[PDB]
Protein backbone atom coordinates (compact mmCIF):
# COMPACT_ATOMS: atom_id res chain seq x y z
CA UNK A 1 0.00 0.00 0.00
CA UNK A 2 1.08 3.61 -0.74
CA UNK A 3 0.49 6.15 2.08
CA UNK A 4 0.08 9.84 1.03
CA UNK A 5 0.90 12.69 3.47
CA UNK A 6 0.67 16.50 3.41
CA UNK A 7 3.99 18.32 4.02
CA UNK A 8 4.07 20.69 7.07
CA UNK A 9 2.94 24.18 5.64
CA UNK A 10 6.48 25.72 6.13
CA UNK A 11 8.09 22.84 4.08
CA UNK A 12 5.54 23.20 1.23
CA UNK A 13 6.43 27.00 1.25
CA UNK A 14 10.19 26.18 1.22
CA UNK A 15 9.72 23.77 -1.79
CA UNK A 16 7.66 26.40 -3.76
CA UNK A 17 10.42 29.05 -3.08
CA UNK A 18 13.17 26.63 -4.29
CA UNK A 19 11.16 25.65 -7.46
CA UNK A 20 9.96 29.20 -8.40
CA UNK A 21 12.89 31.57 -7.44
CA UNK A 22 15.21 32.63 -10.31
CA UNK A 23 18.68 31.39 -9.08
CA UNK A 24 21.33 30.19 -11.63
CA UNK A 25 23.79 28.64 -9.04
CA UNK A 26 21.87 25.30 -8.99
CA UNK A 27 25.06 23.08 -8.69
CA UNK A 28 25.13 23.49 -4.85
CA UNK A 29 22.39 20.76 -4.67
CA UNK A 30 25.13 18.11 -5.03
CA UNK A 31 27.24 19.32 -2.09
CA UNK A 32 24.10 19.42 0.07
CA UNK A 33 23.19 15.77 -0.71
CA UNK A 34 26.82 14.58 -0.27
CA UNK A 35 26.83 16.46 3.15
CA UNK A 36 23.62 14.55 4.17
CA UNK A 37 25.37 11.25 3.15
CA UNK A 38 28.63 12.14 4.98
CA UNK A 39 26.64 13.00 8.21
CA UNK A 40 24.78 9.59 7.94
CA UNK A 41 28.10 7.73 7.45
CA UNK A 42 29.64 9.60 10.50
CA UNK A 43 26.58 8.43 12.53
CA UNK A 44 26.78 4.71 11.71
CA UNK A 45 30.64 4.86 12.12
CA UNK A 46 30.24 6.42 15.66
CA UNK A 47 27.39 3.99 16.68
CA UNK A 48 29.56 1.00 15.55
CA UNK A 49 32.32 1.94 18.11
CA UNK A 50 30.00 0.98 21.04
CA UNK A 51 27.99 -1.71 19.12
CA UNK A 52 30.09 -3.44 16.29
CA UNK A 53 27.01 -5.57 15.30
CA UNK A 54 25.56 -2.28 13.76
CA UNK A 55 27.96 -3.01 10.77
CA UNK A 56 26.50 -6.60 10.17
CA UNK A 57 24.35 -4.90 7.45
CA UNK A 58 27.62 -3.78 5.67
CA UNK A 59 31.11 -2.67 6.76
CA UNK A 60 31.93 -0.47 3.68
CA UNK A 61 31.33 3.31 4.34
CA UNK A 62 31.16 5.11 1.04
CA UNK A 63 29.24 7.36 -1.40
CA UNK A 64 28.41 6.48 -5.07
CA UNK A 65 27.21 8.95 -7.70
CA UNK A 66 25.32 7.26 -10.51
CA UNK A 67 24.13 9.18 -13.63
CA UNK A 68 21.67 7.47 -16.01
CA UNK A 69 20.96 9.42 -19.25
CA UNK A 70 18.32 6.83 -20.47
CA UNK A 71 16.15 7.39 -17.28
CA UNK A 72 17.37 11.07 -16.90
CA UNK A 73 18.26 10.35 -13.21
CA UNK A 74 21.24 11.20 -10.97
CA UNK A 75 21.38 8.88 -7.91
CA UNK A 76 23.42 9.60 -4.76
CA UNK A 77 23.92 6.34 -2.78
CA UNK A 78 25.48 6.02 0.69
CA UNK A 79 25.98 3.18 3.21
CA UNK A 80 25.19 5.57 6.10
CA UNK A 81 22.86 4.95 9.08
CA UNK A 82 19.69 5.23 6.88
CA UNK A 83 16.25 6.40 8.01
CA UNK A 84 13.36 4.69 9.83
CA UNK A 85 9.67 5.15 8.79
CA UNK A 86 9.33 7.65 11.81
CA UNK A 87 12.33 9.70 10.38
CA UNK A 88 10.66 9.79 6.91
CA UNK A 89 7.13 10.75 8.01
CA UNK A 90 7.64 12.86 11.12
CA UNK A 91 11.03 13.32 12.77
CA UNK A 92 13.03 14.97 10.01
CA UNK A 93 10.04 17.14 8.97
CA UNK A 94 9.75 18.42 12.64
CA UNK A 95 13.51 19.28 12.73
CA UNK A 96 13.20 20.88 9.24
CA UNK A 97 10.28 23.28 10.31
CA UNK A 98 12.57 25.37 12.59
CA UNK A 99 15.39 25.53 9.98
CA UNK A 100 12.96 26.43 7.17
CA UNK A 101 11.52 29.43 9.18
CA UNK A 102 15.13 30.71 9.98
CA UNK A 103 16.23 30.18 6.32
CA UNK A 104 13.20 32.00 4.88
CA UNK A 105 13.83 34.93 7.36
CA UNK A 106 17.59 35.06 6.27
CA UNK A 107 16.54 35.17 2.60
CA UNK A 108 14.28 38.25 3.39
CA UNK A 109 17.35 39.78 5.27
CA UNK A 110 19.68 39.35 2.20
CA UNK A 111 21.04 35.72 2.33
CA UNK A 112 21.14 33.58 -0.79
CA UNK A 113 19.83 30.07 -1.60
CA UNK A 114 23.45 28.61 -1.42
CA UNK A 115 23.36 29.12 2.41
CA UNK A 116 20.49 26.52 2.74
CA UNK A 117 22.87 23.91 4.40
CA UNK A 118 23.49 26.26 7.40
CA UNK A 119 19.76 25.85 8.29
CA UNK A 120 19.79 22.01 8.10
CA UNK A 121 17.33 21.89 5.16
CA UNK A 122 19.86 21.36 2.29
CA UNK A 123 18.04 18.14 1.19
CA UNK A 124 15.30 20.36 -0.32
CA UNK A 125 17.90 21.99 -2.68
CA UNK A 126 17.40 18.73 -4.71
CA UNK A 127 14.28 20.60 -6.12
CA UNK A 128 16.58 23.16 -7.85
CA UNK A 129 17.33 20.44 -10.44
CA UNK A 130 14.76 17.60 -9.96
CA UNK A 131 11.06 17.56 -10.89
CA UNK A 132 10.68 14.45 -8.61
CA UNK A 133 12.83 13.00 -5.86
CA UNK A 134 12.67 9.32 -4.76
CA UNK A 135 14.45 8.32 -1.54
CA UNK A 136 15.08 4.56 -0.88
CA UNK A 137 16.41 3.93 2.60
CA UNK A 138 17.13 1.13 5.06
CA UNK A 139 17.97 1.69 8.79
CA UNK A 140 19.10 -1.32 10.96
CA UNK A 141 16.03 -0.86 13.23
CA UNK A 142 13.39 -0.90 10.37
CA UNK A 143 12.29 -2.17 6.92
CA UNK A 144 13.38 -0.77 3.46
CA UNK A 145 11.13 2.20 2.45
CA UNK A 146 10.60 4.43 -0.58
CA UNK A 147 9.70 8.10 0.06
CA UNK A 148 8.77 10.20 -2.99
CA UNK A 149 7.53 13.70 -3.89
CA UNK A 150 7.07 15.85 -7.00
CA UNK A 151 6.23 18.76 -4.56
CA UNK A 152 2.65 20.11 -4.95
CA UNK A 153 2.25 19.82 -1.13
CA UNK A 154 2.37 16.02 -0.65
CA UNK A 155 4.72 13.04 -0.42
CA UNK A 156 4.26 9.29 -0.40
CA UNK A 157 5.83 6.55 1.71
CA UNK A 158 5.63 2.76 0.79
CA UNK A 159 7.60 -0.38 1.85
CA UNK A 160 10.21 -0.88 -0.91
CA UNK A 161 9.88 -4.01 -3.18
CA UNK A 162 13.16 -3.51 -5.17
CA UNK A 163 16.74 -4.79 -4.68
CA UNK A 164 17.64 -5.05 -0.85
CA UNK A 165 20.29 -2.38 0.09
CA UNK A 166 21.72 -3.83 3.32
CA UNK A 167 21.78 -0.31 4.99
CA UNK A 168 21.88 3.27 3.81
CA UNK A 169 20.11 5.70 1.52
CA UNK A 170 19.67 6.23 -2.20
CA UNK A 171 18.45 9.70 -3.32
CA UNK A 172 17.17 9.44 -6.95
CA UNK A 173 16.89 12.78 -8.71
CA UNK A 174 14.47 12.63 -11.70
CA UNK A 175 16.00 15.67 -13.40
CA UNK A 176 14.11 18.56 -15.03
CA UNK A 177 14.49 18.59 -18.88
CA UNK A 178 16.85 21.61 -18.92
CA UNK A 179 19.12 20.21 -16.07
CA UNK A 180 20.78 17.23 -17.95
CA UNK A 181 24.27 18.84 -17.53
CA UNK A 182 24.29 17.06 -14.08
CA UNK A 183 24.43 13.63 -15.96
CA UNK A 184 27.80 14.56 -17.55
CA UNK A 185 30.94 13.02 -16.01
CA UNK A 186 33.11 16.16 -16.46
CA UNK A 187 30.35 18.38 -14.93
CA UNK A 188 29.88 16.10 -11.84
CA UNK A 189 33.74 15.79 -11.33
CA UNK A 190 34.00 19.63 -11.50
CA UNK A 191 31.25 20.09 -8.80
CA UNK A 192 32.61 17.41 -6.44
CA UNK A 193 36.17 18.99 -6.72
CA UNK A 194 34.83 22.57 -6.09
CA UNK A 195 32.48 21.86 -3.14
CA UNK A 196 33.12 18.36 -1.75
CA UNK A 197 36.92 17.74 -2.04
CA UNK A 198 37.48 17.05 1.67
CA UNK A 199 34.61 14.58 2.35
CA UNK A 200 36.07 11.81 4.56
CA UNK A 201 34.56 8.87 2.66
CA UNK A 202 35.39 7.55 -0.84
CA UNK A 203 33.16 9.19 -3.50
CA UNK A 204 32.93 7.03 -6.65
CA UNK A 205 31.51 8.63 -9.77
CA UNK A 206 30.07 5.82 -11.90
CA UNK A 207 30.38 6.14 -15.68
CA UNK A 208 27.78 5.22 -18.32
C1 LIG B 1 19.12 17.61 8.48
N1 LIG B 1 18.10 17.34 7.46
C2 LIG B 1 16.76 17.56 8.01
C3 LIG B 1 15.64 17.43 6.98
C4 LIG B 1 15.90 16.21 6.12
C5 LIG B 1 14.98 15.54 5.24
C6 LIG B 1 15.65 14.46 4.71
N2 LIG B 1 16.94 14.45 5.23
C7 LIG B 1 17.95 13.45 4.97
C8 LIG B 1 18.32 13.14 3.65
C9 LIG B 1 19.28 12.16 3.42
C10 LIG B 1 19.90 11.50 4.48
C11 LIG B 1 20.92 10.41 4.25
N3 LIG B 1 21.59 10.41 3.11
O1 LIG B 1 21.09 9.56 5.13
C12 LIG B 1 19.54 11.83 5.79
C13 LIG B 1 18.57 12.79 6.04
C14 LIG B 1 17.09 15.52 6.09
C15 LIG B 1 18.23 15.99 6.94
C16 LIG B 1 15.03 13.45 3.79
C17 LIG B 1 13.50 13.37 3.86
C18 LIG B 1 12.97 12.61 2.65
C19 LIG B 1 13.07 12.63 5.14
C20 LIG B 1 12.94 14.80 3.87
C21 LIG B 1 13.55 15.74 4.89
O2 LIG B 1 12.87 16.60 5.42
Amino acid sequence: EVETFAFQAEIAQLMSLIINTFYSNKEIFLRELISNSSDALDKIRYESLTDPSKLDSGKELHINLIPNKQDRTLTIVDTGIGMTKADLINNLGTIAKSGTKAFMEALQAGADISMIGQFGVGFYSAYLVAEKVTVITKHNDDEQYAWESSAGGSFTVRTDTGEPMGRGTKVILHLKEDQTEYLEERRIKEIVKKHSQFIGYPITLFVE
